[PDB]
């Protein structure tokens, strides 16, 4: 046989059934993602989009960044995402604090966001959960929410970039060197388009290295990616499904919606602690 990507598909009930999930996608490297049907009820997620729809949502619309300067290949987003930000966070961790609220106010306890999710991650380690805090015990935020309206794909790109960026700074004194996964739930789906990509070709500081510039390198990713080459496989999860990947290794996008209903999006990031005896989670 030659190595292929691999992926489980379970339902959320049966979580406990793979307490070593996220060391085996990490650290032994057995398999790279699995989707997790209905971690969330279908009627939740339709709450929670309606709230955003309305204006009733507890303050997020108050952070929403429109982004309407940076081209069709990004998203709108609720809440700062740490990518991108400068290395002191002072605006991030503002953000961080009105998402927490925000979030917390739309689920109702029904159930909540943060609990639901870390009892996931908690059943699919064996470790305990935590959101990472600041310098000063500023709270990062657990999840942003991406927002693609028709015509709006998310370019593709790789999670281990975070590591060569000046907003990593601090993670860097909490996290083990190691892969972070990403993961995320619709909250809504599109008619069609809107699917999440993941590639077989990976993050690779010294392939970058043969360019003089980034973006000649990204040319060549592009090529790459739509080769008979590069492996890859698409999801479309529907609402209150998660999807957990190893997007710190692979190269991975989201398809352009097409029609008239937007895809929403509630996710982030998990890595393990320096030794490896906690996760913690964050956008
Ligand atoms: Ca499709
Ligand atoms: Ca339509
Ligand atoms: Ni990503
Ligand atoms: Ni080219």
């Amino acid at each position: 046989t030659k190595p292929a990507l691999h992926f489980l598909d379970i339902n959320a009930t049966e979580v406990k059934k793979y307490p070593t999930a996220i060391q085996d996608i990490i650290i032994n490297r057995s398999f790279d993602g699995m989707i997790i049907r209905g971690v969330f009820p279908r009627d939740t997620m339709e709450q929670v989009a309606r709230c955003l729809e309305e204006g009733n949502d507890g303050g997020m619309k108050s952070i929403l960044n429109k982004n309407e300067e940076f081209g069709t290949k990004v998203a709108q987003i609720y809440g700062h995402a740490i990518v991108g930000q400068s290395p002191d966070l002072k605006d991030y961790f503002a953000s961080s604090a009105i998402f927490r609220q925000a979030c917390r106010t739309m689920f109702q306890g029904s159930p909540d966001f943060e609990e639901q999710v870390e009892s996931i991650f908690h059943s699919l380690s064996g470790l305990p959960v935590e959101i990472p805090t600041g310098p000063e015990g500023q709270t990062y935020t657990p999840a942003t929410i991406r927002l693609l309206l028709e015509g709006r794909e998310i370019a593709v790109h790789v999670g281990n970039d975070f590591l060569l960026m000046p907003a990593a700074n601090h993670l860097k004194t909490l996290l083990d060197l190691s892969d972070q996964l990403s993961y995320f739930i619709p909250l809504t789906v599109p008619e069609a388009g809107g699917e999440l990509v993941v590639y077989s070709l990976e993050w690779n500081p010294q392939e970058a290295s043969k360019y003089a510039q980034m973006q000649e390198y990204m040319d060549d990713v592009e090529f790459k990616i739509k080769s008979n080459q590069s492996q890859s496989v698409a999801y479309a999860p529907g609402p209150g499904d998660m999807l957990l990947f190893n997007g710190g290794r692979y190269y991975h996008r989201v398809s352009e919606v097409i029609g008239n209903s937007p895809r929403r999006t509630i996710g982030g990031f998990l890595a393990f602690s320096k030794q490896r005896d906690k996760i913690y989670y964050w956008s």
